[PDB]
């Protein structure tokens, strides 16, 4: 997409010489910020195939709070796989703090019934938040969030979300990011009774690894081509409730998708 | 300065008429991104005089992990006092997160310890993060923080910082908090032998108070001086230990204070 487009095309340009935990080089930026108005039309990516069918069934599985992978596995999604331990586990990753954030008192918080709640009773609040970033519980995460922080904001009938994403793949996870949130934008205004609204993207470090290069290059020299549009077959009782088959994505037209080697 | 006054204007051209909390009425923006490129000159608004007097002590209360006005009410500031108990007592806020956030297992983590031992042993880490962002512990604060959440970020020997302030008055709080953080920054960059890289501010419901905008307009008719420079008179043993007396401003030439009221 266009705004997608300039940030691969700022980090090639500006972006410094850095080395990830894994030796594995990367360009990368500091500070990078992006909106999409989400009724011009579902952003996904069109400069290469992305296939949305596991960011689907991942963001299910974020709302239903579970970290095992075996949800993952029945529909033979594998995104989670090597950071899965030998039972299937994540630790809390998102999804349990999303809806069972622990507390030093032994109760859990249910961030996504709190925003739902919200958005329902007091939309203009300046604190409809859900935060992944459970300090105290960093250490047991297979990962720390790397989708750590989002907000949620209603003005004249529409729902905007911010997310601040503190680490960012922009060849490979970036595509994927922004499309899930869009998705739950559309998912928590159709609960609300809301029109959608912006998706505002904010990066941390934002970064190209280095053998992602000649797939940038090659991802920058096509143009992209008018978005897609996200329809909702059916209104399910609950956010809780979406099912695979509820997403259709109509209009996608992309360039071939750009296979790209994954660092561990 | 240029940054702050496009912010302003910015509300007002673009800004949905709503209300706040106690309803006063704001006009606010969701999604805002700037950039202070600390080298440039110290972030202190020049456009009206601030003092920098109860920053610096706000700050080393901050960093001292306290959350009582006993340390900020000696010294004649009395920003927190409207929402302190009768024991002076704000709750977890700000200072208690930074210093300990508390787990699930019993355990504090010092979130400032550990960006200083990250910056000087992994300067690229992705997760140079902290927090005052718990869930668990919001509504046990007088006020649910509005600089939630920061970033460190390391690049040609610079130490770059971005916050995520959820929300923002951007007449009354937002020059205090942008000089805040640079201060920060400085104090950082110090103890870890860095040089001052970016401040990079990014704002979630960003409003001016219906009640603000005489002032903010007077404001707008103002131009910009040229930045002060900020001193630093000794090098503390850690980050703990700095004094309100090793801070010195040169070069600040401001237009006139501008008093406005403030929102309950
Ligand atoms: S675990 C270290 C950082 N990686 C991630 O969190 C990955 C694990 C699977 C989902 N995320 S992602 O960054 O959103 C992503 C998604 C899809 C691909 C191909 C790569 C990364
Ligand atoms: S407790 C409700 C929100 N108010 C605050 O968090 C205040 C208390 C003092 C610090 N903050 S502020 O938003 O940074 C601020 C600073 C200075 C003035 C004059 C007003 C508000």
């Amino acid at each position: 997409m266009k705004q997608y487009l300039e940030l691969m095309q700022k980090v090639l340009d500006e972006g410094t010489q850095k080395n990830d935990r894994t030796g594995t080089g990367t360009l990368s930026i500091f500070g990078h910020q992006m909106r999409f108005n989400l009724q011009d039309g579902f952003p996904l990516v069109t400069t290469k195939r992305c296939h949305l069918r596991s960011i689907i069934h991942e963001l299910l599985w974020f709302l239903q709070g579970d970290t095992n992978i075996a949800y993952l596995h029945e529909n033979n999604v594998t995104i989670w796989d090597e950071w899965a331990d030998e039972n299937g586990d994540l630790g809390p990753v998102y999804g349990k703090q999303w809806r069972a954030w622990p507390t030093p008192d032994g109760r859990h918080i249910d961030q996504i019934t709190t925003v739902l709640n919200q958005l329902k009773n007091d939309p203009d609040s300046r604190r409809i938040i859900v935060s992944a970033w459970n300090v105290g519980e960093l250490d047991k995460m297979a990962c720390a969030p790397s989708h750590a922080f989002f907000q949620f904001y209603v003005a004249d009938g529409k729902l905007s979300c911010q997310l601040y994403q503190r680490s960012c793949d922009v060849f490979l996870g970036l595509p994927f990011n922004i499309a899930s949130y869009a998705l739950l934008v559309h998912m928590m205004a159709q609960q609300c009774d809301l029109e959608v609204g912006d998706f505002v993207w904010t990066g941390g470090d934002t970064h190209l690894y280095s053998n992602h290069m000649d797939q940038t290059h090659l991802q920058l020299s096509r143009e992209p081509r008018p978005l897609p549009k996200l329809i909702i077959k059916r209104k399910p009782e609950s956010i809780f409730d979406y099912r695979f088959e509820d997403f259709e994505i109509e209009g996608y037209d992309p360039h071939p998708g750009i296979k790209a080697p994954v660092a561990i």
